[PDB]
């Protein structure tokens, strides 16, 4: 249950933890920038596959399609019958959870690798994965 969407979803949190490496674990990195990377390692594990397969063990969202016992899915996507497929359309609006994924994070410990971070968080969330 791993459609090539998958892709999409790797590519946006691989770049994220690249841009965590910005100024940080070089040998020449601060206490500080160090945070800076765990806190991008953070934010992205909680996006992982994995995360999202104890997720789907715990799904009680009812318009979920892995609530019916289904395979875990990455893929989300309209259908034609207006039905946002895998999106939570009864929980957080998606803009709080786009920032939330952004704002967990401490621009002041890492001011190059948090907001590259974000950068790549911002295109992740393209995908209406949540």
């Amino acid at each position: 249950s791993w459609p090539p969407s998958e892709v999409l979803t790797a590519v946006g949190l691989i770049c994220a933890l690249a841009g965590g490496f910005a100024k940080a674990d070089i040998e020449m990195a601060g206490p500080m920038a160090a945070v800076g990377l765990l806190i991008v390692s953070y934010v992205v594990s909680g996006k992982s596959v994995d995360m999202y397969i104890e997720r789907a063990g715990d799904i009680t969202w009812e318009k979920d399609a892995e609530v019916t016992g289904n395979s875990p899915r990455l893929d989300v996507a309209l259908d034609e019958s207006g039905d946002f497929s895998l999106v939570e359309e009864d929980g957080p609006p998606m803009r709080e959870i786009i920032l939330k994924v952004v704002l967990m994070a401490i621009c002041g410990m890492n001011p190059i690798a948090i907001p590259f971070a974000a950068g790549a968080w911002y295109v992740y969330v393209k995908t209406g994965k949540r």
